Protein backbone atom coordinates (compact mmCIF):
# COMPACT_ATOMS: atom_id res chain seq x y z
CA UNK A 1 0.00 0.00 0.00
CA UNK A 2 0.84 3.30 -0.03
CA UNK A 3 -1.25 6.31 1.85
CA UNK A 4 0.14 8.60 4.43
CA UNK A 5 2.49 8.30 6.85
CA UNK A 6 1.14 7.77 10.86
CA UNK A 7 1.40 7.21 14.33
CA UNK A 8 -0.37 3.98 15.18
CA UNK A 9 -0.10 3.52 19.04
CA UNK A 10 3.26 4.73 19.86
CA UNK A 11 4.66 2.95 16.49
CA UNK A 12 4.51 4.54 13.44
CA UNK A 13 2.82 3.08 10.25
CA UNK A 14 4.39 3.41 6.88
CA UNK A 15 2.34 2.37 3.75
CA UNK A 16 -0.06 0.04 6.16
CA UNK A 17 2.80 -1.90 8.02
CA UNK A 18 2.80 -1.02 11.70
CA UNK A 19 6.56 -1.23 13.25
CA UNK A 20 10.06 -0.21 13.65
CA UNK A 21 11.70 1.15 11.22
CA UNK A 22 15.62 2.17 10.19
CA UNK A 23 16.51 5.23 7.58
CA UNK A 24 19.34 7.38 7.14
CA UNK A 25 20.61 11.15 6.74
CA UNK A 26 21.20 12.05 3.43
CA UNK A 27 21.49 15.77 3.75
CA UNK A 28 23.40 15.79 0.53
CA UNK A 29 20.65 14.21 -1.56
CA UNK A 30 18.67 17.61 -2.00
CA UNK A 31 21.62 19.38 -3.61
CA UNK A 32 22.42 16.54 -6.59
CA UNK A 33 21.89 18.03 -10.11
CA UNK A 34 22.05 14.58 -12.19
CA UNK A 35 18.62 12.88 -11.63
CA UNK A 36 20.19 9.58 -12.14
CA UNK A 37 22.25 10.18 -8.90
CA UNK A 38 19.36 11.05 -6.70
CA UNK A 39 17.78 7.02 -8.51
CA UNK A 40 20.75 5.39 -7.91
CA UNK A 41 21.46 6.69 -4.02
CA UNK A 42 17.44 5.81 -3.73
CA UNK A 43 17.83 2.28 -5.41
CA UNK A 44 20.96 1.61 -2.40
CA UNK A 45 18.53 2.77 0.30
CA UNK A 46 16.07 1.05 -0.49
CA UNK A 47 17.40 -2.39 -1.54
CA UNK A 48 19.20 -2.03 2.36
CA UNK A 49 15.76 -2.82 3.22
CA UNK A 50 15.57 1.07 5.07
CA UNK A 51 12.49 3.34 4.71
CA UNK A 52 13.06 7.03 5.57
CA UNK A 53 15.78 9.01 4.41
CA UNK A 54 16.61 12.52 6.00
CA UNK A 55 17.02 15.40 3.47
CA UNK A 56 17.61 18.92 3.49
CA UNK A 57 14.59 21.22 2.41
CA UNK A 58 16.70 24.69 2.46
CA UNK A 59 19.61 25.84 0.98
CA UNK A 60 19.83 29.50 2.08
CA UNK A 61 22.37 32.08 0.48
CA UNK A 62 22.79 36.01 0.91
CA UNK A 63 24.00 36.18 -2.25
CA UNK A 64 23.32 34.68 -5.64
CA UNK A 65 25.66 31.90 -6.22
CA UNK A 66 27.74 31.29 -9.43
CA UNK A 67 25.22 30.91 -12.22
CA UNK A 68 24.35 26.73 -12.21
CA UNK A 69 25.33 26.24 -8.22
CA UNK A 70 22.15 24.85 -6.43
CA UNK A 71 20.54 27.62 -3.88
CA UNK A 72 16.76 27.45 -2.69
CA UNK A 73 16.31 30.97 -0.87
CA UNK A 74 18.28 34.42 -1.20
CA UNK A 75 17.87 36.31 2.38
CA UNK A 76 18.27 39.89 1.69
CA UNK A 77 16.81 42.72 3.59
CA UNK A 78 15.67 44.78 0.52
CA UNK A 79 13.42 42.06 -0.83
CA UNK A 80 13.97 37.82 -0.18
CA UNK A 81 13.48 35.32 -3.70
CA UNK A 82 12.73 31.88 -3.23
CA UNK A 83 14.30 29.72 -5.98
CA UNK A 84 11.39 27.52 -7.92
CA UNK A 85 13.68 26.90 -10.79
CA UNK A 86 16.16 24.12 -12.33
CA UNK A 87 19.07 25.50 -9.89
CA UNK A 88 16.61 25.83 -7.02
CA UNK A 89 13.59 23.48 -5.63
CA UNK A 90 12.74 21.88 -8.23
CA UNK A 91 16.03 19.61 -7.41
CA UNK A 92 14.36 18.99 -4.10
CA UNK A 93 11.11 18.30 -6.33
CA UNK A 94 12.78 15.53 -8.36
CA UNK A 95 14.26 13.96 -4.79
CA UNK A 96 10.67 13.74 -3.86
CA UNK A 97 9.63 12.16 -7.49
CA UNK A 98 12.45 9.10 -6.63
CA UNK A 99 11.30 9.00 -3.40
CA UNK A 100 7.70 8.16 -4.61
CA UNK A 101 8.95 5.95 -7.02
CA UNK A 102 11.63 4.23 -4.82
CA UNK A 103 9.13 4.08 -1.75
CA UNK A 104 10.77 5.92 0.52
CA UNK A 105 9.69 8.43 3.26
CA UNK A 106 11.65 11.83 3.58
CA UNK A 107 12.43 13.19 6.91
CA UNK A 108 12.35 17.58 5.50
CA UNK A 109 13.53 20.39 7.81
CA UNK A 110 12.93 24.17 6.97
CA UNK A 111 16.58 25.83 7.96
CA UNK A 112 19.97 24.93 9.64
CA UNK A 113 20.36 25.66 13.08
CA UNK A 114 23.93 25.55 11.82
CA UNK A 115 25.72 27.80 8.94
CA UNK A 116 26.14 25.11 6.37
CA UNK A 117 23.70 26.20 3.38
CA UNK A 118 23.31 29.24 5.26
CA UNK A 119 21.33 28.37 8.08
CA UNK A 120 19.63 31.13 11.19
CA UNK A 121 22.96 33.19 10.35
CA UNK A 122 22.17 33.61 6.82
CA UNK A 123 18.68 35.14 8.08
CA UNK A 124 20.68 37.53 10.90
CA UNK A 125 23.11 38.63 7.70
CA UNK A 126 19.93 40.06 6.17
CA UNK A 127 17.31 41.14 9.28
CA UNK A 128 19.87 41.67 12.20
CA UNK A 129 19.56 40.22 15.34
CA UNK A 130 21.74 37.40 15.86
CA UNK A 131 21.58 33.64 16.93
CA UNK A 132 18.80 33.58 19.54
CA UNK A 133 16.96 36.77 18.89
CA UNK A 134 16.33 34.71 15.65
CA UNK A 135 13.09 33.03 16.88
CA UNK A 136 11.65 36.23 17.80
CA UNK A 137 12.89 38.71 15.16
CA UNK A 138 9.75 39.83 12.89
CA UNK A 139 11.31 40.43 9.28
CA UNK A 140 13.28 36.99 9.88
CA UNK A 141 10.02 34.66 11.32
CA UNK A 142 8.12 36.49 8.18
CA UNK A 143 10.86 35.33 5.50
CA UNK A 144 11.09 31.54 7.33
CA UNK A 145 7.48 31.33 7.21
CA UNK A 146 6.65 31.94 3.86
CA UNK A 147 9.83 29.82 2.80
CA UNK A 148 7.99 26.93 4.96
CA UNK A 149 4.71 27.92 2.56
CA UNK A 150 6.67 27.44 -0.66
CA UNK A 151 8.17 24.04 0.66
CA UNK A 152 4.91 22.81 2.03
CA UNK A 153 2.45 23.94 -0.40
CA UNK A 154 5.06 21.75 -2.77
CA UNK A 155 4.47 18.58 -1.64
CA UNK A 156 1.34 18.04 0.71
CA UNK A 157 -0.71 15.69 -0.97
CA UNK A 158 2.50 13.82 -1.74
CA UNK A 159 2.65 10.11 0.69
CA UNK A 160 6.36 10.31 0.31
CA UNK A 161 6.48 13.23 3.18
CA UNK A 162 7.19 10.87 6.42
CA UNK A 163 7.49 14.44 8.73
CA UNK A 164 8.09 18.06 8.07
CA UNK A 165 10.89 19.36 10.64
CA UNK A 166 11.00 22.83 11.92
CA UNK A 167 14.90 22.92 11.74
CA UNK A 168 18.25 21.08 12.32
CA UNK A 169 18.91 21.13 15.51
CA UNK A 170 17.54 24.41 16.56
CA UNK A 171 19.32 25.64 19.90
CA UNK A 172 19.23 28.94 21.42
CA UNK A 173 22.04 29.15 23.61
CA UNK A 174 21.78 30.43 27.01
CA UNK A 175 18.30 31.48 26.37
CA UNK A 176 14.99 30.63 28.41
CA UNK A 177 13.73 27.03 27.37
CA UNK A 178 10.48 29.00 26.46
CA UNK A 179 11.92 30.95 23.45
CA UNK A 180 11.99 27.73 21.74
CA UNK A 181 8.41 26.24 23.13
CA UNK A 182 6.74 29.33 22.26
CA UNK A 183 8.09 29.10 18.34
CA UNK A 184 7.92 25.53 18.05
CA UNK A 185 4.38 25.60 19.08
CA UNK A 186 3.76 28.38 16.95
CA UNK A 187 5.40 27.26 13.34
CA UNK A 188 4.03 24.02 14.04
CA UNK A 189 0.90 25.15 14.19
CA UNK A 190 1.19 27.46 10.85
CA UNK A 191 2.52 24.38 9.73
CA UNK A 192 -0.58 22.02 10.14
CA UNK A 193 -2.38 25.17 9.02
CA UNK A 194 -0.95 24.10 5.54
CA UNK A 195 -1.26 20.33 5.79
CA UNK A 196 -3.41 18.24 7.39
CA UNK A 197 -1.96 14.93 6.36
CA UNK A 198 1.53 14.95 7.59
CA UNK A 199 2.97 14.33 10.98
CA UNK A 200 5.48 17.71 12.61
CA UNK A 201 8.51 17.36 14.72
CA UNK A 202 10.99 19.60 16.35
CA UNK A 203 14.03 18.46 15.03
CA UNK A 204 16.31 19.13 17.95
CA UNK A 205 18.74 17.11 19.39
CA UNK A 206 16.94 16.30 22.57
CA UNK A 207 19.45 17.90 24.89
CA UNK A 208 17.77 19.18 28.20
CA UNK A 209 16.24 16.45 30.03
CA UNK A 210 16.83 15.92 33.89
CA UNK A 211 16.41 11.97 33.90
CA UNK A 212 20.15 11.75 33.09
CA UNK A 213 23.36 11.81 34.55
CA UNK A 214 24.15 15.89 34.30
CA UNK A 215 26.41 15.70 31.52
CA UNK A 216 26.43 18.62 29.29
CA UNK A 217 23.60 17.45 27.37
CA UNK A 218 21.21 16.47 29.90
CA UNK A 219 21.33 20.11 30.95
CA UNK A 220 19.73 23.69 29.90
CA UNK A 221 22.63 25.37 28.39
CA UNK A 222 21.23 25.31 24.79
CA UNK A 223 17.49 26.83 25.07
CA UNK A 224 15.86 23.30 25.10
CA UNK A 225 13.59 21.46 27.50
CA UNK A 226 12.71 18.13 25.88
CA UNK A 227 10.10 17.06 28.26
CA UNK A 228 8.62 20.12 27.77
CA UNK A 229 9.28 20.48 23.45
CA UNK A 230 7.72 17.17 22.70
CA UNK A 231 4.56 17.76 24.94
CA UNK A 232 3.19 20.51 22.18
CA UNK A 233 0.50 19.61 20.35
CA UNK A 234 1.14 20.43 17.08
CA UNK A 235 4.11 18.15 17.28
CA UNK A 236 3.59 14.56 16.86
CA UNK A 237 6.90 12.89 17.99
CA UNK A 238 10.05 13.76 19.43
CA UNK A 239 13.84 14.13 17.85
CA UNK A 240 17.12 13.10 19.63
CA UNK A 241 20.64 13.15 18.20
CA UNK A 242 23.97 11.56 19.79
CA UNK A 243 27.50 12.45 19.00
CA UNK A 244 29.85 11.58 22.44
CA UNK A 245 32.66 12.76 20.53
CA UNK A 246 31.50 16.45 19.86
CA UNK A 247 29.82 16.51 23.43
CA UNK A 248 32.44 15.09 25.37
CA UNK A 249 31.22 12.13 26.89
CA UNK A 250 31.91 8.35 26.08
CA UNK A 251 30.29 5.95 23.53
CA UNK A 252 28.43 3.75 26.03
CA UNK A 253 27.27 7.14 27.41
CA UNK A 254 24.82 6.75 24.24
CA UNK A 255 22.84 3.98 25.58
CA UNK A 256 21.48 5.77 28.60
CA UNK A 257 20.89 9.30 26.05
CA UNK A 258 18.59 6.69 24.09
CA UNK A 259 16.54 5.32 27.37
CA UNK A 260 15.92 8.56 28.41
CA UNK A 261 14.38 9.68 25.48
CA UNK A 262 12.68 7.48 24.45
CA UNK A 263 10.99 7.72 28.45
CA UNK A 264 10.14 11.19 28.14
CA UNK A 265 8.71 10.44 24.56
CA UNK A 266 6.67 7.47 25.67
CA UNK A 267 5.39 9.73 28.96
CA UNK A 268 4.15 12.57 26.26
CA UNK A 269 2.43 9.74 24.71
CA UNK A 270 4.09 9.21 21.84
CA UNK A 271 7.30 7.99 19.74
CA UNK A 272 10.57 8.95 19.49
CA UNK A 273 13.21 9.13 16.51
CA UNK A 274 16.80 8.63 16.86
CA UNK A 275 17.38 10.87 14.46
CA UNK A 276 21.11 11.27 13.99
CA UNK A 277 24.06 9.20 15.60
CA UNK A 278 27.49 8.58 14.88
CA UNK A 279 31.13 7.38 16.13
CA UNK A 280 34.31 8.68 14.73
CA UNK A 281 36.17 5.79 16.39
CA UNK A 282 35.73 2.10 15.63
CA UNK A 283 31.96 3.06 14.54
CA UNK A 284 30.93 -1.15 14.03
CA UNK A 285 31.57 -1.39 17.55
CA UNK A 286 30.50 1.54 18.80
CA UNK A 287 27.46 1.92 17.31
CA UNK A 288 25.87 -1.25 17.01
CA UNK A 289 24.87 -1.67 20.38
CA UNK A 290 23.07 1.96 20.15
CA UNK A 291 20.90 -0.08 17.41
CA UNK A 292 19.95 -2.61 19.51
CA UNK A 293 19.28 -0.42 22.55
CA UNK A 294 16.92 1.94 20.43
CA UNK A 295 15.22 -0.88 18.69
CA UNK A 296 14.71 -2.97 22.18
CA UNK A 297 13.59 0.01 24.03
CA UNK A 298 9.70 0.96 24.25
CA UNK A 299 8.94 4.34 23.34
CA UNK A 300 11.40 4.30 20.12
CA UNK A 301 9.85 4.12 16.66
CA UNK A 302 13.15 4.17 14.47
CA UNK A 303 16.56 4.90 14.25
CA UNK A 304 18.34 7.11 11.67
CA UNK A 305 22.13 6.92 11.19
CA UNK A 306 24.34 10.14 10.75
CA UNK A 307 25.47 9.43 7.16
CA UNK A 308 24.71 7.54 3.87
CA UNK A 309 27.54 7.92 1.66
CA UNK A 310 27.42 6.75 -2.26
CA UNK A 311 29.02 7.14 -5.00
CA UNK A 312 27.82 8.14 -8.67
CA UNK A 313 27.68 6.40 -12.27
CA UNK A 314 30.55 8.84 -13.55
CA UNK A 315 33.13 7.97 -10.67
CA UNK A 316 32.42 10.99 -8.21
CA UNK A 317 31.71 10.13 -4.94
CA UNK A 318 28.90 11.83 -2.90
CA UNK A 319 29.94 14.87 -0.38
CA UNK A 320 31.27 12.86 3.15
CA UNK A 321 32.29 13.50 6.18
CA UNK A 322 34.34 11.40 9.25
CA UNK A 323 31.24 9.88 10.10
CA UNK A 324 30.08 8.61 6.58
CA UNK A 325 29.10 4.99 5.97
CA UNK A 326 29.95 4.09 2.41
CA UNK A 327 27.20 1.94 0.85
CA UNK A 328 28.21 -1.65 0.32
CA UNK A 329 31.18 -1.12 2.53
CA UNK A 330 32.22 -3.61 5.82
CA UNK A 331 30.35 -0.60 7.82
CA UNK A 332 27.51 -0.75 5.56
CA UNK A 333 27.47 -4.31 6.56
CA UNK A 334 27.72 -4.00 10.37
CA UNK A 335 25.36 -1.15 10.59
CA UNK A 336 22.91 -0.76 7.98
CA UNK A 337 22.27 -5.02 6.88
CA UNK A 338 22.89 -6.46 9.70
CA UNK A 339 20.25 -3.91 11.55
CA UNK A 340 18.29 -4.39 9.14
CA UNK A 341 18.12 -7.88 9.05
CA UNK A 342 17.85 -7.86 13.60
CA UNK A 343 14.32 -5.50 12.56
CA UNK A 344 12.90 -8.28 10.29
C1 LIG B 1 22.06 38.57 21.32
O1 LIG B 1 21.19 39.68 21.35
C2 LIG B 1 20.50 39.81 22.59
C3 LIG B 1 19.73 41.14 22.62
O2 LIG B 1 20.62 42.18 22.29
C4 LIG B 1 21.58 39.90 23.71
O3 LIG B 1 20.81 40.06 24.92
C5 LIG B 1 22.54 38.70 23.73
O4 LIG B 1 23.66 38.99 24.60
C6 LIG B 1 23.17 38.60 22.35
N1 LIG B 1 24.02 37.42 22.17
C7 LIG B 1 25.37 37.45 22.00
C8 LIG B 1 26.02 36.11 22.00
O5 LIG B 1 25.94 38.46 21.88
C1 LIG C 1 -4.69 17.80 -0.10
O1 LIG C 1 -4.51 17.74 1.34
C2 LIG C 1 -5.35 18.67 2.01
C3 LIG C 1 -5.13 18.45 3.50
O2 LIG C 1 -3.83 18.95 3.85
C4 LIG C 1 -6.84 18.35 1.65
O3 LIG C 1 -7.63 19.36 2.28
C5 LIG C 1 -7.05 18.46 0.13
O4 LIG C 1 -8.37 18.01 -0.20
C6 LIG C 1 -6.10 17.55 -0.60
N1 LIG C 1 -6.08 17.83 -2.05
C7 LIG C 1 -6.62 16.96 -2.95
C8 LIG C 1 -6.59 17.49 -4.35
O5 LIG C 1 -7.10 15.95 -2.59
C1 LIG D 1 31.70 5.63 30.40
O1 LIG D 1 30.90 6.58 31.09
C2 LIG D 1 30.14 6.06 32.17
C3 LIG D 1 29.70 7.31 32.94
O2 LIG D 1 28.91 8.11 32.12
C4 LIG D 1 30.95 5.09 33.05
O3 LIG D 1 30.08 4.59 34.08
C5 LIG D 1 31.56 3.90 32.25
O4 LIG D 1 32.45 3.14 33.06
C6 LIG D 1 32.36 4.47 31.11
N1 LIG D 1 32.63 3.41 30.10
C7 LIG D 1 33.71 3.45 29.27
C8 LIG D 1 33.88 2.27 28.39
O5 LIG D 1 34.45 4.33 29.28
C1 LIG E 1 27.23 -3.83 -4.33
O1 LIG E 1 27.72 -5.12 -3.95
C2 LIG E 1 27.36 -6.19 -4.77
C3 LIG E 1 28.28 -7.33 -4.27
O2 LIG E 1 27.70 -7.73 -3.06
C4 LIG E 1 27.53 -5.94 -6.27
O3 LIG E 1 26.71 -6.95 -6.88
C5 LIG E 1 26.98 -4.57 -6.72
O4 LIG E 1 27.58 -4.11 -7.96
C6 LIG E 1 27.45 -3.52 -5.78
N1 LIG E 1 26.76 -2.23 -6.11
C7 LIG E 1 27.56 -1.14 -6.29
C8 LIG E 1 26.85 0.17 -6.43
O5 LIG E 1 28.71 -1.20 -6.32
Amino acid sequence: ASSFVTISGTQFNIDGKVGYFAGTNCYWCSFLTNHADVDSTFSHISSSGLKVVRVWGFNDVNTQPSPGQIWFQKLSATGSTINTGADGLQTLDYVVQSAEQHNLKLIIPFVNNWSDYGGINAYVNAFGGNATTWYTNTAAQTQYRKYVQAVVSRYANSTAIFAWELGNEPRCNGCSTDVIVQWATSVSQYVKSLDSNHLVTLGDEGLGLSTGDGAYPYTYGEGTDFAKNVQIKSLDFGTFHLYPDSWGTNYTWGNGWIQTHAAACLAAGKPCVFEEYGAQQNPCTNEAPWQTTSLTTRGMGGDMFWQWGDTFANGAQSNSDPYTVWYNSSNWQCLVKNHVDAIN
